[PDB]
């Protein structure tokens, strides 16, 4: 069941189900199976274009008395086109209506980069590059703070923020709510030891996304590395009578991180849950950390020139 304590007093399930790339015609079933198997944490976002169909699953399990609403921990994220002051509440309410809830447990700023408002998720000019908003991180944070005061979200957080951008929020004049969570990419090829040590020293919980290396990302190449097929990680799995996927989900848990693997496959959803009944040794852990290559799945390469692009700093 286990769970980590956030700085608002709530408890967050250390395992959750991810839904980026989960088709609208498969995800309702995937979330229904997850909840049956014992998942109590769903990771969502407006930009995934499937929050209505995730919502259908959640409502069905609530009607069925499988879970009560307080048992679930539902996360969504504010997309970059909604960073302006007067648009943050509207974006939150559209996500709440699609999911058919009256509050979210955790709401994140998806990326620190603000885009020009519009229907397009990545708005372009006549030259073909992304158009930025003139908004900043601190104003967007003040808008996220008033959602807490209004009762729409219980906790607020951030995603893909480097340590200097988190610093900016922690040092903000009149800061009312600290970020509860920083959701970042993390796996054996991108171990993030400095950003994790920094967040954990300030009482911010880390969530690890793309824990299996995201083999189904639409920009995948044949000569890219594959975590699931790494012989060295295959060896560690075989020693424990577990799968490679189970080892990759266990690894962040023993670093005190929340982990959110995605699957629409009922047998893999079940497999990803059976991770609470074994331990990686400190030797296994230190070996898995040594596999760091500084390789990113999610690099937001179209915004490399944005004033708030997060990945120019070391951590
Ligand atoms: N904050 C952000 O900016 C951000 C960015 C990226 C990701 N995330 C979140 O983190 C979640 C997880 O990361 P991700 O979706 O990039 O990738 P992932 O969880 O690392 O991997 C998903 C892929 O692995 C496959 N898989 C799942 N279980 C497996 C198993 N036991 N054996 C073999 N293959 C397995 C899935 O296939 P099937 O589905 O076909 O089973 C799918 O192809 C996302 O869905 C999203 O919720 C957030
Ligand atoms: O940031 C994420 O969660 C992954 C994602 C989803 C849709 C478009 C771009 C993109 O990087």
């Amino acid at each position: 069941a286990s769970r980590l304590l956030l700085n608002n007093g709530a408890k967050m399930p250390i395992l959750g189900l991810g839904t980026w790339k989960s088709p609208p015609g498969q995800v309702t079933e995937a979330v229904k199976v997850a909840i049956d198997v014992g998942y109590r944490h769903i990771d969502c976002a407006h930009v995934y274009q499937n929050e209505n169909e995730v919502g259908v699953a959640i409502q069905e399990k609530l009607r069925e008395q499988v879970v009560k609403r307080e048992e679930l921990f539902i996360v969504s994220k504010l997309w970059c086109t909604y960073h302006e002051k007067g648009l943050v509440k509207g974006a939150c309410q559209k996500t709440l209506s699609d999911l058919k809830l009256d509050y979210l447990d955790l709401y994140l700023i998806h990326w620190p980069t603000g885009f020009k408002p519009g229907k397009e998720f990545f708005p372009l000019d006549e030259s073909g590059n992304v158009v930025p908003s003139d908004t900043n991180i601190l104003d967007t944070w003040a808008a996220m703070e008033e959602l807490v005061d209004e009762g729409l979200v219980k906790a607020i957080g951030i995603s893909n923020f480097n340590h200097l951008q988190v610093e900016m929020i922690l040092n903000k004049p009149g800061l009312k709510y600290k970020p509860a969570v920083n959701q970042i990419e993390c796996h054996p090829y991108l171990t993030q030891e400095k950003l994790i040590q920094y967040c954990q020293s300030k009482g911010i919980v880390v969530t690890a996304y793309s824990p299996l290396g995201s083999p189904d990302r639409p920009w995948a190449k044949p000569e890219d590395p594959s975590l699931l097929e790494d012989p060295r990680i295959k060896a560690i799995a075989a020693k424990h009578n577990k799968t490679t996927a189970q080892v990759l989900i266990r690894f962040p848990m023993q670093r005190n991180l929340v982990v959110i693997p995605k699957s629409v496959t009922p047998e893999r959803i079940a497999e990803n849950f059976k991770v609470f009944d074994f331990e990686l040794s400190s030797q296994d852990m230190t070996t898995l950390l040594s596999y760091n290559r500084n390789w990113r799945v999610c690099a937001l390469l179209s915004c490399t020139s944005h004033k708030d692009y997060p990945f120019h700093e070391e951590f």
